[PDB]
């Protein structure tokens, strides 16, 4: 007798594969949910344009509580510091990864998974 | 003008994580998407009263077009090959591992976050 | 003209497939390298009997000067802390995972391809 | 007992990164073992001169018995099955990976604490 999700972090470098990602976080997001839209800051800095856009298209697939985060430093860390700070309750990101045979001996099953069917993973955390 | 999830596949083996994926993709699938339960065969088969068990929990979420379904074989291969024959838009499992050095060592970063997390991970799929 | 690897951590369980990576490892180390045997402490501990047979399996395996060493906490961190420590070059374990569908589907693909070819997979660092 | 490699295979596609593996791959080669440097095709050919260069580079490094060959299809597959036709026992990449959330997040721990740790990560099979 679960509950839906009521705060979803999702990241976006502004790749149109990570577009999607967002819009799927929308739709689930929705309007009772808190959508968080994060982006790596790698180097107004151009990454305020890229959170701006992408809480946009958020907003135009239906979430109506949406916010942008830069994530600084060491990505995942900081991703796991976002979600116990904010108390997230589902990541989302849009595949991703390389074609070179060091690119997908490297990667992670999951990812590939999805690649392959073309299809989205869940994984849900155990208590 | 993302609509929901129509075909959501769920994998358990009866432990008391994978009951909490079948909730969530019970959760997910609804009354209007189909959710099918894969179970991994490896030794009527007891695997058959766990599919049972898990179909019956998946009504007890909300899920109606509920059908179970025996993985044969490599695991992997055949969910991508049940994803691909069954056109599903969503795999979802429970999160599990070892902690040894090994087992830590040799999995996957989206596990590992949604074990320290203790969040769900959502894996988008691109065109 | 990069040289032989002189400082080389293995880990152990005390499992077979472990003790194999010990005598690998063993053989990689010789007799001018260092070794440092590792295992994670879950709970005289019986960790330190696994460490004890390891230690006496590496020597029997060529390996001249080595060393063991109980990890403790996150075996991951642990590890990390370790390599910078002693400042490895050289980090080995052996293969292990679990035949479920979830335990597949949230593994490495270099772990999985170590186990679907048979063999060993080296991954070198850069700069 | 156990010997040293026979057999071994190392991806590239000609980045610094990879020349890296190839030079660890050699040292491990040396004169008594067979050394095959792979790169996908398709991800006076371009890759065939990859290949040359690689095949240069191996030799300086040490290699004797070395051999350029290209990978058709998916990488991974292909890379697992002249693993076992060449009946490879060990095979190298040089580690990469992306930056971005996603990058990080969609990795394997492998990959990862090679990095984090700026080490070489051995994954020994079992039998």
């Amino acid at each position: 007798s679960l509950s839906a999700y009521k705060t979803v972090v999702v990241g976006t470098d502004g790749s149109d594969s990570s577009m999607r990602a967002v819009d799927r976080a929308a739709q689930i997001a929705g309007a009772d949910a808190k959508l968080i839209i994060a982006s790596a800051y790698l180097p107004t800095a151009p990454i305020y344009e890229i959170l701006h856009d992408a809480k946009e298209r958020a907003h135009n697939a239906g979430a109506k509580n949406v916010e942008e985060r830069p994530i600084v430093g060491a990505p995942v860390d900081a991703l796991v510091n976002l979600a116990d700070e904010e108390k997230a309750d589902l990541l989302v990101v849009g595949n991703v990864g390389l074609s070179t045979i060091a690119g997908r001996l490297l990667g992670s099953v999951p990812a590939n998974v999805s690649r392959r069917a073309k299809v989205d993973v869940l994984i849900v955390h155990t208590t």
